[PDB]
């Protein structure tokens, strides 16, 4: 009779999170994962979030941005339309905050929850890529709100783009990270090689491809719009510059 939350990590198994997850999302399956933490410092609150094993339909209006993340202060519900709490490319995430101090009433206290909640999301992500197979899974889902993270998030850009996946010469049938591409590029390579395109089929087979493949360098294939304007606001990637061939 105690919050799922309030209790520790340890304590509760799968299952409970699962039937939990029910109970909140509309949703029938389990959550492809589920990231349950606490901060304590300046700030105290605890949360149990979700990332759902698909996008959900959200067909009913123009918008989509609901988040249905309930918010609690000292245990006791307060909205479930919070404001701020998350940014708005995250809105597909499930689940509950509680915090011990007043999100008040912009306010300052929930701004630095929004930040934890990113920063622990971030950290969610790269465990889901630990297994290259969830992970594309999660990919077919999300793949569009990350490219949206990356481009809306300047700060978090760096870590956003390390999420990212493409097809390129050296990975036709499996996606890539640009992570990767880098530990793949030879010692005298210097630039991160890619070329952008309306598909993947008028990409494969560009001229452009002619003067890397000879020389033995691998080229990304960028065929949706968000992906290509992001890459100009990258420009570089784990050091390495990112280059569009077709240009030169
Ligand atoms: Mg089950």
């Amino acid at each position: 009779t105690k919050p799922l939350w309030t209790r520790n990590p340890s304590d509760i198994t799968q299952e409970e999170y699962n039937a939990f997850y029910k109970s909140i999302s509309n949703d029938w399956e389990d959550p492809l994962y589920v990231k349950h933490f606490s901060v304590e410092g300046q700030l105290e609150f605890r949360a149990i979030l979700f990332i759902p094993k698909r996008a959900p339909f959200d067909l009913f209006e123009s918008k989509k941005k609901k988040n249905n993340i309930k918010l609690y202060v000292r245990r006791v519900f307060i909205t479930d339309e919070a404001e701020d709490l998350i940014p708005e490319w995250l809105s597909f995430v499930k689940g509950v905050v509680d915090s011990e101090d007043l999100p008040l009433n912009q306010n300052k206290i929930m701004k630095v929850i929004r930040k934890n909640i990113v920063k622990k999301l971030i950290e969610a992500f790269n465990e889901i890529a630990e297994d290259s197979e969830q992970f594309e899974k999660f990919y077919s889902a999300f793949s569009k709100n990350i490219k949206l993270g990356v481009h809306e998030d300047t700060q978090n850009r760096a870590a956003l783009a390390k999420l990212l996946r493409y097809n390129s010469t050296k990975s036709v049938d499996e996606l890539t990270s640009l992570t990767d591409y880098v530990t793949r590029m030879p010692e005298h390579q210097k630039n991160i090689y890619y070329i952008t395109g309306e598909s993947l089929k008028a990409v494969e087979k560009s001229p452009f491809l002619d003067a890397l493949k000879a020389k033995n360098f691998e080229v990304l294939f960028l065929t949706d719009p968000i992906d290509e304007y992001a890459f100009t606001q990258l420009k570089e990637f784990e050091g390495k510059t990112l280059v569009d061939i077709t240009k030169d």
